[PDB]
């Protein structure tokens, strides 16, 4: 939570997000860019304390959240993309975060939802997005990013 303060952190943290979700979308879908008009972390909660680890549980929320995600499908020898815009919204949901020290390399973060997050997203193209809606939700819903700090 400390860490939630700085700028170069919560940089670091969206764009490891985006890192594991493009992973685990291997149509194929991807994140293209890294913000939110308003985010909280809040209730931060210890579960185990380790003599290198640390778990945590907190609640995440965020609002109107906009990035763009492109479809992209291959064919033969040939390559189609087209591009959308996304507006998420996260209600408040509960998510592990666990610290562990590595050494030589530094403190290794990982975070994934306890719950499926009752998440609220539109589509829109930039000129079926019913199916394109669900596999954003499914990704953001399973996927457990991770990242190296110092």
């Amino acid at each position: 939570a400390s860490l939630f303060a700085f700028k170069s952190f919560r940089e670091n943290w969206q764009r490891a997000w985006v890192r594991a979700l493009n992973e685990q979308a291997c149509i194929q879908i991807a994140f293209e860019e890294v913000l939110p008009p308003r985010a909280s972390i809040s209730h931060v909660t210890c579960v185990d304390q380790s003599e290198h680890t640390m778990v945590l549980r907190c609640q995440l929320s965020a609002e109107e959240v906009r990035f763009p995600v492109s479809v992209t499908q291959q064919s033969p020898a040939a390559v189609s993309m087209e591009t959308y815009h996304v507006t998420l919204t996260l209600p408040p949901t509960q998510l592990e975060v666990n610290l562990e020290e590595i050494p030589g390399e530094g403190l290794l973060i990982s975070w994934a939802f306890t719950d499926r997050p009752d998440l609220s997203l539109t589509v829109l193209p930039k000129l079926e997005l019913s199916t394109i809606e669900e596999l954003i939700k499914d990704a953001i819903v399973s996927t457990q990013p991770a990242m190296m700090v110092n």
